[PDB]
């Protein structure tokens, strides 16, 4: 086996801008020679994403809208991906949401709607996407999601997000039990803190300063490092790996002390 | 210190019948000298809980309805508890639910509706009950909930229930981090399978039991008494150094599996 | 059903002084009515424990020397336990810059004293624990490696001895007394931990209240295990 | 970056025959353009390692003796690696051992010797070799060791205990060495049955190629954000009951 992804069609859901971790993954998958399929939420993000495919070397790229809440316009999105490429070999799911006033101080500032909300977007969406994409993954494939250490441990201010990530963390395991027999693998990457759109939602430079000082590899993670890990996960090089969670975070996971 | 729960009021949510784990927690806590405040899920259970509580040695037990899917009923229920006993010293969270056709076959038999229902009843309800109960919890406190190995590993057919349990597992940690400053500890018991109402709907059960009688280290299945008695510890001050923890009360099965 | 340790004989290994966690454990178990059997390593401690046994309500404690490093001595210590009481219901095992400051022999030695020793003492206690029993062990660098070895063995021990109604578990106690300050600021419960707290947890693990629990690790640390 | 191991010198230890996981691993690092330094314990393997080492093209490989007990000849070994190649970029540690009568029946079948022996060979040897290799590891690096599910909970006995020691020595080695830009990670392999084949997510068993491919990743710059990690190469067996 080798590492390349040529002839592999991968949807990368969740790019917002040049800082999106999805975007760093997009880049690494493209370098490996995959054909990317971006999906975005709304229509305000329409130009920014087209503007990013454009800047990618080869052509390839398709660009569909997909709000992950809403089964209706999820099917639309994948009926369309099938029209335009047919067999899908992979999905990078990099989509989470929480109310930002629930991510301050106490976990307890959350509430029924906010809680269900975080779980719907951050956790359920993966299952939803997988249900859609499944009929089209007929040559087997690989599914990757992004998680944070806060799913495992208590990270100041991650609060309800941490709970939903724990929910996602677990769904990864189950999805993997269901889909291994169709030779589809499901794993997560657990990225270290990196500056993104969604990253503004408390005391951030605090965390980034601590890591370079406290994490084994005295530095911060990048979207590149993550994308490179993603690239391996989407490649057959990782064919033996399913239901795993890989900390791409300078080893910060081993220091809690 | 000591084992006695004399002078403590503990709210046990989730009694349904004599087989329920909450009922095992009930006895144990009552016999350690606690005053139990029960909650049933709507009027179907009203008569059955009154009859169960009536069997206890002392006759101080309180009995209130509380349907955890609804902020208003929750505070209503808790507003009453406050009037009656003034201070609450613990909660036994024993509430779960998910759609039964979701817990057969592939995890993928779930859907947006059921997933969130399962998370709402099974995971959110804890946070819910704590928000409401927090103002009454003024002399320390112990909150205990019930999870299962399915929230750690893939268990055949546990499926979306296990994912909700994982959400629960995490909330236990975040709640504990929020509430240790007010001297309230939050923990879970991870129970081995026991035959209860809710067990039905978890298909091929006496197969799973028999397995645990052979494979389990302690070579025997769990009892609600075992669980109840670990809850007793947890509610008591003997356990005052423990919070955010998860105790497997499961005859050691968790190790023979992993 | 009861928290009492009436008529339980518990060996408590690893008492050095009034500060020992082992000692907190001793107090709490004595308090629950257990009869304590203390072991010492080297005759400097013989007097330290002998002293401490005397602070205990009842003069029912037995004092024996046991160097966990040497099998023959361990076989002797327990033969003598059996002679005096015949049967034992529990063991409390409280014996233990860069990580790269370790070396073959010190590495083995940590593992010998800190890991293997639970297995060694359990092999000896085995044929005398016929009334069922509970075994509890206490858990930085090469020590952390040895502790990890100890943790894994708890599970292997548990899986083997369950058929004999013998439970094996561990307690992880947070720092007890400068690193302290931040814990009292960063700990869920906002305080270091105490040896009473550990002890009352060991009492639970030694009684029937905990009969369904085997192969587990209990964090007595004011919640610090859940924080980053 | 790139998946190429070109111009990296990686020590591979514990090759013994064409089945050896370390061989599966040798092959994969070789394919990616690494220069392999093989080590062997005593004459039995001397032959096999040489005979096997031959198999490969681009044959720039190195062959030397190294008993992982015996601090001196570990020193002897790496002193020589230094002479012949200057700088080391990785170790593939694939050594494990415990008496077989002890990996049968109860865990309590073990004794003081087999216990310590198992820890020596299976856990300490990683520290021994990282210590001896460290000085010559002056261009960043990657250390990768071989574990299994028995260190995580019950499956295997005293070897599971040893692997737990191993697993903890990894996190520690990682924390010490990140500063010098050296990564330390473990692969936990599936069995290399009838059980795994029908109850593992990917409905199949593990191949040494799957293990080698994962290694190539961790030795390469693709995995540069990862340290103190334990990857399960096991058709998802770790997630099951
Ligand atoms: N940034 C970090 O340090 C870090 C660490 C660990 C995990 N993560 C995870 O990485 C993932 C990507 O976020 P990011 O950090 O790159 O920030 P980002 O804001 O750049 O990306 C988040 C994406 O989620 C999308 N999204 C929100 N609601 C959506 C909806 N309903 N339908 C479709 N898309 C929706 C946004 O459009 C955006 O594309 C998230 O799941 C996040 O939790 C980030
Ligand atoms: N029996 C087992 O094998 C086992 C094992 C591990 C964990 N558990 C857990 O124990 C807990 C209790 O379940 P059980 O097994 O004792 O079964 P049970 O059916 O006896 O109790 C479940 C209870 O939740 C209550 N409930 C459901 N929806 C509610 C809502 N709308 N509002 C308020 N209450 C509601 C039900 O009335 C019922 O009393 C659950 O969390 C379950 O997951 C059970
Ligand atoms: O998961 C994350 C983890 C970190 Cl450290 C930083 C940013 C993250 O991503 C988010 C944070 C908050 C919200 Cl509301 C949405 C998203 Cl996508
Ligand atoms: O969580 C559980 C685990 C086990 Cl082994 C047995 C029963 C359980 O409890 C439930 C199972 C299914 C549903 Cl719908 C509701 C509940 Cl309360």
């Amino acid at each position: 086996m080798n590492f390349s992804l040529e002839g592999r069609n991968i949807v990368v859901m969740g790019v917002a801008n040049k800082r999106s971790i999805a975007w760093g993954i997009a880049r690494s998958l493209h370098e490996a020679g995959a054909r990317l399929i971006f999906t975005y939420a709304g229509e305000r993000l329409e130009k920014s994403v087209h503007e990013l495919a454009g800047t990618l070397d080869r052509n390839d790229s398709i660009i569909l809208p997909c709000d992950v809440t809403n089964d209706a316009e999820i099917e639309t999105c994948f009926a369309s991906i099938k029209e335009q490429v047919g067999v899908i070999h992979g999905i990078a799911h990099c989509i989470a949401f929480a109310n930002k006033e629930e991510l301050v101080g106490e976990y307890l500032n959350t509430n029924r709607d906010g809680f269900l909300l975080a779980h719907n977007i951050s956790s359920y969406s993966l299952t939803a996407v997988v249900k859609a994409a499944r009929p089209m993954m007929t040559e087997g494939g690989s599914i990757v999601t992004l998680t944070y250490l806060g799913g495992e441990l208590v990270m100041p201010n991650y609060n309800v997000m941490g709970v939903a990530k724990a929910s996602l963390d677990a769904s990864v395991k189950y999805l993997a039990a269901d889909l291994g027999k169709e030779n589809i693998r499901v794993n997560s990457i657990s990225a270290g803190p990196i500056r993104t759109l969604s990253a503004k939602g408390s005391d951030f430079n605090s965390i980034l300063k601590d890591i370079e000082e406290r994490a084994p590899l005295r530095r911060t993670t990048t979207p590149e490092e993550v994308g490179d890990t993603a690239a391996f996960l989407f490649s057959d090089m990782s064919r033996g790996i399913t239901g795993e969670n890989l900390h791409v975070d300078s080893g910060f996971h081993i220091t809690a002390r």
